[PDB]
């Protein structure tokens, strides 16, 4: 199964927020680009960067580290305010084919469309709080059930998702892997899921998870406990076998 480091930039700086609010910003001291240098040594294929500054401002602020990530673009699978072709389109010409979208394929299911024409593979990142679809733009209640979302979407051609438990960054509780299973198997959807994976026995559910699925789930992203050194490169590693 997939094991995704994930790494969130804010202001040029590897960072995470609390709850997902800016004046709650922990910044890190390790430069980024060293940090995904030595992943991609360390044997890590795909590695999850979210583009803060862009999602939550608008930023153009980590243009620079960006670029100079791009080397590894190949093992990179970008997110963070990619709202428009044009932009996905700036982030394709240097080279970033892997790219997460939300609100896009919300507002324009087309859209998936659009950018695998322009060469981009586009993932889905569907966000839940207490098994519920969150997301504050127009959504038909019947779709509130992420499983009838992701219905929909396949016929937009959607293949592949993130499914985060929101309420689960940046926190140790563990990911609802039944829910998780449930959206893989009934939506038919590959999926890696995020929000909680934060322990040894995470993993272990994971792998039996990826197994009873047939591959469906497909792997893990990992934040916190990657960035804090709980789940070491080392464990993530063996896991990924």
């Amino acid at each position: 199964m997939l094991v995704v480091p994930a790494i969130d930039l804010f202001r040029g700086k590897v960072a995470r927020m609390i709850k997902g609010r800016k004046e709650n910003t922990i910044f890190y001291e390790k430069d980024p680009v060293e940090l995904v240098e030595k992943l991609i040594e360390e044997g890590f294929t795909l590695i999850h960067v979210v583009d803060l500054s862009n999602a939550i401002e608008n930023s153009g602020e980590n243009l620079p580290v960006l670029e100079k990530l791009s080397e590894f673009a190949e093992y990179i699978q970008i997110g963070g305010g990619i709202r428009s072709l044009d932009y996905a389109e700036k982030l394709r010409k240097l080279g970033y084919r892997r790219q997460i979208v939300s609100s896009k394929v919300l507002e324009d299911p087309s859209s998936l469309k659009s950018l695998r024409e322009i060469d981009v593979e586009p993932v889905f990142s569907l966000v839940t709080r207490g098994g519920r679809v969150a997301f504050k733009g127009w959504l038909a209640e019947e779709e509130i059930d992420p499983v009838s979302l992701l219905k929909r979407l396949k016929e937009y051609g959607l293949e592949e998702i993130v499914h985060t438990e929101i309420e689960k960054v940046g926190t140790l509780q563990e990911h609802d892997f039944s829910l998780t299973k449930k959206i893989a198997i009934e939506a038919e959807v590959k999926v890696l899921a995020a929000g909680g994976i934060s322990s040894e026995n995470s993993l272990k559910t994971a792998q039996k998870v990826h197994t009873e699925t047939n591959g469906l789930l497909k792997g893990v992203i990992v934040g916190r406990a990657f960035l804090e050194g709980i789940l070491t490169v080392e464990v993530m590693k063996r896991y990924a076998r």
